[PDB]
């Protein structure tokens, strides 16, 4: 796919406020993601114990992995889809080192979207949303189509 520079503003406008608290986005997004999806959380041999949401918010480490995700998933994003630098890396450790399947990257794809929905409703109507949906999609796509050349995808 391809965006419209319209539907890339959206994105950058609520991205823009994201970025005024990049640790607690990302605190919200990871105990977003790890109660709905329980699963994901065997992915991560530091967070692995932790039992309850309580323990999840007063975790410093999981505080600082949120922040590098971000900071990451905030470097794609600012490409405006001229991301093939960045995605190698980054798909080369998720597919090699931690085997994360396709179907986590859906998982996250939809805690991020739940948590702007809630902290942005004003800057997050419908049309907000699908561009953010169509970035995300994207992203999915291109990661996919790395797995396979290095010999992953799952
Ligand atoms: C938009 C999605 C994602 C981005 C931008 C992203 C980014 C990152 C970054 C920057 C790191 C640091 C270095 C490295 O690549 O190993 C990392 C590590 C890691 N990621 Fe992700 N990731 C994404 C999704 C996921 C998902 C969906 C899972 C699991 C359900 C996952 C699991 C892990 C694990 C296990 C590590 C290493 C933790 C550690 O031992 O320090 N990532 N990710």
């Amino acid at each position: 796919m391809v965006l419209s520079e319209g539907e890339w503003q959206l994105v950058l406008h609520v991205w823009a406020k994201v970025e005024a608290d990049v640790a607690g986005h990302g605190q919200d997004i990871l105990i977003r993601l790890f109660k709905s999806h329980p699963e994901t959380l065997e992915k991560f041999d530091r967070f692995k114990h932790l039992k309850t949401e309580a323990e999840m918010k007063a975790s410093e480490d999981l505080k600082k992995h949120g922040v590098t995700f971000l900071t990451a998933l905030g470097a794609i994003l600012k490409k405006k889809g001229h991301h093939e630098a960045e995605l190698k890396p980054l798909a080369q450790s998720h597919a090699t080192k931690h085997k994360i399947p396709i179907k986590y990257l859906e998982f996250i794809s939809e805690a991020i979207i739940h948590v702007l929905h809630s902290r942005h409703p004003g800057n997050f109507g419908a049309d907000a949303q699908g561009a953010m949906n169509k970035a995300l999609e994207l992203f999915r796509k291109d990661i996919a189509a790395k797995y396979k050349e290095l010999g992953y995808q799952g």
